């Protein structure tokens, strides 16, 4: 799984631990050792959320499965509830994009999942 | 919905005002209140677009529905408009890719839209 | 066809000629004309992969076609290939999502590629 977060939040007040805390959380969450799990953190954007600069969050999950109905919602309470406590950005204030990737779209170690 | 613009343009050539131009504009295309909108802006990209370095963009527009086939073509005509009148962007070097996304693969205040 | 690299790799470790050799490479690969290649990187990237913060890559390929099984599998080798040579980055250290495209989702010069 990979994640991604984008957000106007400055870099200062990213805490470090962050991407730790992601990796465990997501790895649990997911049922996926960290191992394969990937987190990315992008500081400091120009962006609005609802005509407001106020902080906000723009993300993405990508999984090879682990993906539905049910599992995102609870990713977005957990992902939220992250984000609300440690970058203080209202949950309200975030998207989270997921995306069920299937195993032949997924390149690595030269190769594919398939 | 979700407007994304990645582009080698200087972060000094981006206008005042450019997020919430495009924030009126997406909610008015979409026909989406601005409350649903989020606006990202991403200067100072290194990219190349048909093995040249002049200014060019690459974007993403992702939404719940409203994503097909006329839309698409009128969307991609709106915003190549802004990109060439406010960033000076030729639309000939810009690419658009739009992603219809199912409400319960976006999170948002804890849950999905499902 | 866009590719994309989301690197913790520092700016001065891209190599002069990097976007033109991917631009040259994906246009042999994905048997596409270079005015069609759009190539972006972005290094000094926030991230973590399996745990770690040693060289990694996160990127995607979008293409309106040519994307499928064994095509994955040959972009997959030439790519981390890629990396390996010219930023220094472990195959086993990155990640490729692609993406295949309906041409009425992408546009580009006022309209879409349908």
């Amino acid at each position: 799984p990979m994640f991604i977060v984008n957000t106007n939040v400055p870099r200062a007040s990213v805490p470090d631990g962050f991407l730790s805390e992601l990796t465990q959380q997501l790895a649990q969450a997911t049922g996926k050792p960290p191992q394969a799990i990937a987190v990315h953190v992008v500081p400091d954007q120009l962006m609005a959320f609802g005509g407001s600069s106020e902080p906000c969050a723009l993300c993405s999950l990508h999984s090879i499965g682990k993906i539905g109905g049910a599992q995102n919602r609870s990713y977005s309470k957990l992902l939220c509830g992250l984000l609300a406590e440690r970058l203080r950005i209202s949950p309200d204030r975030v998207y989270i994009n997921y995306y069920d990737m299937n195993a032949a779209n997924v390149g690595w170690n030269n190769s594919t999942f398939a």
